[PDB]
């Protein structure tokens, strides 16, 4: 069924942050299968426990972005998080037509691989094609994003998105505003905001712009939606500054606003991808495809040339991903006498740009690590890089490496490891067993807060000592408990 | 009179290339006044001679741009010139619906000083007004140009301007008909362009312009007529896209066309004057008057280093004529210490700039020209330079400072003056009769071709010299015997 397929995908697959295709932003030590409907059905079931503060916080998990910007995404306390994709389940024949929405282009989906949301996951063909298609005799182009979405989403809005704005009000149940509040439960009882990460706030945020889509559907615009940004193709700059009036009204009509630093209307024909996108691809040593492997694969000086355009052009460009796309080019049609040198390569990017430690993994196996111990000390600098940035992915990625391969990691940079408190970060040395002591000194302190949204802001850290038998439940609900009994591991082997 | 005022206008103002309010691109030496109306009726009413060739050729005049191009001005044949004026004048109550037009910014209109064409005529403060109070509530400025409008306006199109197209096509006497034919033969019997610099082809220019104004007017356009340049002011980019096709539709049913490098549209609120105006003028040392003039009295290292930094303004925009625009800033204001070092950077610039050459006439009676005759190399080196570049304007106004002041001129450039051959330079070597003998050679070789195109370009020399009774007429009409019979000069003094 598809009510089934939506209920393990919001639970096994698309829990954790998992909304990226082609490297995930969690290593994949942590993965959140396992974690079924039926213990969630049993956790929502449970009433169990008194709590002292009003909803749950969420374990937090600063992404890298293109321009080492952090992304703070977020996993949910999963006893809010079980009510709250259970709540989504059942009422899933009423949520349906945000799937019906054509102008938006991620969302919910029956994918194969049992998520519903993956970003940048149609393929090229089709995605050129409706650039033009869409593109088709117009003259401008206008983008324009909304300022925080994830951030100041109103809850309080989604029974708004549902029924209307005056009807919703003159109601204050419908399944709406349960809705709204299991939402908010996901995240301190707060009424702004989404956790970012879940495909639960990606079909709440899906709730309140499909309002948004069929008013602007409605009064008969070309326009397309890629999470929060609107691309609009207009015959004239009449429909060009309309839209964008059009769309700043039902926007604040939900609370939400337009993002004006990322506003630009651009005389078509501009470009289908972006500039450097073409200008990579154009220039890329793999961009004919030989049908022989031996001409496809590359050669020392081509891939280092290639890696030092990329660059350049993104010191002079810096429109996007530059680096991510280039090396996504030229990773995987390596021949063995470069896999040296592009991982040197990768190191010196890694450690200036840390969302491109993940394409580390690949080359971990055709690297020998023991060496001279040099990649020992890249590794632990590296560490001490993430741990100085407050950057999250980089340092669980990069200690996924290290646990993986077996390489030593130094006391220093573990100080300021068990000292930034990012939460994944201190399950994966949770998981390793060896740094039990600093661990406890950690989990103590958080207890003694008696403060319990420092216990939900390291929820997954509790609940994997509690689940490996090294520390009790610090709550008093059975929730740990059902999830225990039932084999619940949120870093699981195969 | 009104009819009487524009009378005078055509012949004793307007006929030579007077347009040019602030200074004239013609030296003051030539004159067209002497020239009655009366002259011209009877010029008009004679019909003696025979020509082979139809039509007649004009004095030809290449004035000198801000970027040193070269603008051919015309000063037609008075035998084609006064039939013509007496044309406009005789059927001006079905021509002064020109006048009543309120997009044509220069237009004919009643000057006080005698003219009826004078380009930036009007105050800096109504223009101000103007700008402001047509660009009040619009979000676009399309400038627009007609690519030759005096190359290629069609004669056969002004009765087409005057009573239609169609109904003009119908009917092939009516006025129009003969005022094109009368248009035709000022310049070769040809049918397209009309001779630059007399008021009978702005008036013509505007006649056959007004209708496109007319058909702007009445679908509600903003817009303002400069010549061949439309300003429109447009609340969207519909009306500045409309705008464009519409005046391409009209100026193509007369033939005529949009000039395309010239074409831009710019998002309001953009400047009144243009940018390099605003830059001059903020960093002009003059833009303050003091209401004492020694305080309006500058210094030296004030005003060369406000003449440097307009030379680098013009290097680096260009956009305009800065030189001149600097120049006239601060030419009025000079102390008597500037006025050697101002002359001497005028020198510099007048080399460089053949048109910035006419401001030397304002200090030749305050500088000590004797000197040791270092301006008298200086003169004949802009000759020389003059001469080569073929700069009509530069050439007639060094020789009017040479002739005025008596600073003696070198055999070798008047080599290239002679060999330069144009007609009003011609004219200033032939008033000073001691280059007599070269003088007779040219035209015994424009008399020998028997060319009657030649002797019409050469028709002011002729004239001249037949008038100073130094040669008889090449024309077997009476023309110039009734020209010279009442004193017709155009070289007059005071």
């Amino acid at each position: 069924d598809e009510k089934r397929h939506l209920y393990e995908a919001l639970l096994r697959h698309n829990y954790f942050p998992n909304q990226k295709g082609s490297i995930s932003e969690i290593p994949p030590c942590f993965s959140s299968r396992t974690f079924t409907p039926e213990i969630a059905e049993l956790i929502s079931s449970d009433t169990s426990g008194r709590r002292s503060l009003q909803g749950y916080d969420c374990v937090e998990y600063y992404a890298t972005r293109y321009n080492n910007f952090p992304r703070t995404l977020s996993i949910i306390h999963p006893k809010a998080y079980s009510k709250l994709a259970k709540h989504i389940h059942d009422n899933w024949e009423e949520i349906r037509f945000i799937k019906e929405n054509e102008n938006s282009m991620i969302k919910p989906d029956m994918h194969a691989d049992g998520r519903i949301i993956i970003m940048n996951y149609e393929d090229a063909e089709t995605k050129t094609i409706r650039e033009l298609n869409d593109g088709f005799g117009r003259r401008f182009k206008v983008n324009a994003d909304i300022s925080g979405c994830f951030t100041n989403i109103y809850s309080h809005s989604i029974p708004w998105a549902v029924i209307g704005v005056n009807n919703a009000k003159i109601a204050l149940k419908h399944w709406s505003d349960k809705l709204d509040y299991f939402q908010r439960q996901a995240k301190r009882n707060e009424t702004h905001g989404v956790p970012i990460g879940p495909a639960t706030s990606s079909i709440v945020c899906e709730i309140i712009l499909s309002a948004v889509d069929k008013r602007l559907r409605d009064d008969g615009f070309l326009f397309r939606r890629y999470i929060a940004a609107y691309t609009c193709y207009c015959k004239t700059h009449d429909d060009a500054k309309e839209f964008l009036h059009l769309l700043g009204m039902e926007l604040s009509k939900y609370k939400l606003s337009l993002n004006l630093h990322k506003t630009k209307i651009t005389n078509l024909p501009g470009t289908l991808n972006d500039n450097w996108v073409s200008l990579l691809n154009v220039n890329s040593p793999t961009k004919k495809r030989f049908t022989d492997q031996d001409l496809n694969k590359l050669s020392s000086s081509e891939v280092i040339n290639f890696l030092d355009y990329a660059v350049q052009l993104n010191t002079q460009v810096g429109g996007g991903s530059i680096l991510k796309y280039a090396i996504s080019l030229v990773i995987n049609n390596l021949d063995e006498y470069t896999i040296t040198q592009v991982y040197d390569y990768l190191l010196n990017l890694s450690w200036h740009y840390p969302m491109l430690i993940p394409y580390l993994g690949v080359l971990i196996e055709h690297v020998y690590l023991d060496d001279g111990d040099e990649y020992k000390n890249k590794f632990n600098e590296i560490l001490s890089m993430c741990a100085e940035n407050k950057c999250s992915d980089g340092m669980a990625w990069t200690l996924y490496f290290c646990i993986k391969n077996n390489i030593d990691i130094d006391d220093d940079v573990i100080e300021k490891i068990i000292c930034f408190g990012d939460c994944l970060s201190l399950c994966l040395l949770d998981s390793s067993d060896i740094y039990e002591e600093k661990i406890n000194n950690f989990v103590s302190d958080i207890i003694k807060l008696d403060y319990e949204y420092d216990i939900d802001r390291y929820w997954l850290l509790f609940y994997q000592r509690f689940f490996k038998d090294k520390a009790p439940s610090p709550y008093n609900d059975k929730c740990f408990d059902i999830m225990k009994g039932y084999g619940v591991d949120f870093m699981p082997d195969e």
